[PDB]
């Protein structure tokens, strides 16, 4: 309407900022990666942790910065919790997520306890400014904002209440359903290399004018829009940029100096939006290795 999307997202983020500083005494939990959803559902229950705006720090057992260990936990948890195989969400013709009407039939009576949990985890994703590849059906998003769309109404009530434990629904009612989808999984726009280059961080000896970096940007300047999408997904785990551009990617997209070992491949740490790039001084070398690293990630 009157005010455009961008200015509203700046309000959204300013509200979360003041909120985040009101509540300074964190949350410490231990999660088995092989048992991620079952452990989180227990460890971060409403009875164990009623205030989820607090800062969570995770010991992931597999059996990294801490803020990164957390983002890695939250991303794999959201991927696991929202997978149709867990029984709480299914997909339309296009792969759009929405609450499973058979959840009680298939999960039993605690089914609403799980929708409250997923809403909390989605709210923490929004609260901690982390995009995630969750494509939701719009009718589900609008039911959160405020006929056979009533068979999932206990589902949406519990989900909505979990969301409201972390991000206030009044903040969210600033937004369209489409705009909400963009707040979750990013803007459906082409990737701007000028914007990305403007807010790229360098580490391990690299900088905007290091020769390897200069080769890098010459390589990715020749990438199709599809390959820029794949590169971004490879580094951040999301294939779309934040609405407000890469200035508002947390952590900043970062290119870090790998070895001089030219047998290693570029590797990524998506929980840090980090690309570990060996010191490739030749374009064909960099281009083939980088695309190969991206394809093997599929």
């Amino acid at each position: 309407a009157a005010v455009p999307f961008e200015e509203r997202v700046k309000i959204f983020q300013r509200l979360i900022y003041a909120d985040k500083q009101e509540v300074q005494d964190g949350i410490n939990v231990t999660i088995r990666r092989n048992y991620i959803y079952e452990d989180a559902y227990d460890k971060l229950s409403p009875e164990n942790e009623p205030d989820l705006k607090k800062r969570i720090r995770v010991h992931l057992l597999n059996a990294i910065d801490g803020g990164g260990i957390f983002r890695e936990f939250l991303n794999e948890l959201l991927k696991s919790g929202f997978n149709p195989n867990q029984g709480f969400f299914k997909t339309t013709n296009e792969g759009l997520l929405y609450p499973n009407p058979a959840a009680q039939m298939l999960v039993g009576d605690s089914f609403a306890r799980h929708y409250y949990f997923l809403g909390r985890m989605l709210g923490k994703a929004l609260y901690e400014n982390m995009l995630v590849e969750l494509p939701f059906a719009g009718f589900f998003l609008s039911k959160l904002l405020g006929r056979l769309n009533r068979q999932i109404r206990q589902h949406c009530l519990a989900f909505r209440q979990g969301l409201a434990n972390v991000v206030s629904l009044e903040w969210l009612r600033m937004f369209d359903q489409q705009e909400i989808q963009v707040l979750i999984s990013g803007a459906q726009v082409p990737i701007s290399l000028e914007d990305l280059k403007s807010f790229t961080n360098y580490s391990g000896g690299y900088s905007a004018d290091h020769p390897v970096i200069k080769v890098f940007w010459r390589v990715v300047e020749g990438f199709t829009d599809e390959e820029k999408r794949k590169l971004l997904k490879f580094v951040t785990s999301c294939s779309r940029p934040p609405l407000l551009g890469f200035k508002e990617l947390y952590p900043a997209f970062c290119i870090h100096n790998g070895g001089s070992d030219l047998e290693r491949l570029p590797t990524a740490s998506t929980c840090m939006n980090l690309l570990k790039l060996p010191e490739f001084y030749d374009e064909t070398l960099l281009r083939s290795k980088l695309l190969y690293a991206i394809e093997c990630a599929a």
